[PDB]
């Protein structure tokens, strides 16, 4: 196809939630191979920019500062913050998901650790009034994580893009209006 399933899931979210606007600065976590950043550049235009990260390498994209490393490493955080600088960040987006073993009592804790890391970076860099979109799986830990996001944002929706496989346990929490 011309674009990946991931690209289509974000297009569906932009259609439903209107997160991306011209000139915004966006953080893209678990960016490889680049669908979400490629999509966001079409919305933020050439004057916006993205600071992206993945364990895997990916093709460069004009307007995207891409750092390849393990987001679980405190060091990689430091380097990502170096690319953000004093730019205000209007959206933090995360599509990170772990290598899955196939056993939920193992895969869910691995996945929840990454979205907890994504929320901690959101707390640290997202500007007041900003948005956070994160891939999360149904199951253990989902209720508490959603409650925490609801306490930090003015509006929160749980989206299941039509492009998301019906068999997949994933959903996307879409939060807008980061509270003061
Ligand atoms: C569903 S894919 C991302 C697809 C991407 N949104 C796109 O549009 O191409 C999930 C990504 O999370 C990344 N990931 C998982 N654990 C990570 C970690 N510790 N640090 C950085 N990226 C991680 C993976 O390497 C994988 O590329
Ligand atoms: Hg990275
Ligand atoms: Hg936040």
């Amino acid at each position: 196809g011309l674009r990946s399933r991931a690209w289509f899931k974000l297009d569906e979210i932009q259609q439903s939630d209107k997160l991306f606007k011209p000139g915004m600065t966006v953080v893209d976590l678990g960016a490889a191979p680049g669908g979400w950043s490629q999509y966001v550049v079409t919305q933020i235009g050439g004057k916006g920019r993205i600071i992206a990260c993945d364990l895997l390498p990916m093709d460069p994209i004009v307007g995207v500062d891409f750092l390849q490393g393990d987001f679980r490493d405190e060091l990689v955080m430091k380097a990502l913050l170096e690319r953000v600088g004093d730019s205000k960040v209007q959206v933090v987006m995360s599509d990170m998901a772990p290598n899955m073993s196939g056993t939920p009592a193992v895969d869910i804790p691995r996945a929840m650790y990454l979205v907890e890391l994504a929320l901690e970076m959101c707390r640290d860099v997202l500007a007041p009034g900003g948005s956070f979109v994160v891939k999360v799986f149904q199951g253990e830990g989902f209720d508490e994580y959603l409650r925490e996001i609801r306490s930090l944002f003015t509006k929160v929706k749980v989206r299941k893009p039509d492009s998301s496989r019906a068999r997949s346990r994933e959903v996307y929490i879409v939060a807008t209006g980061r509270k003061p």
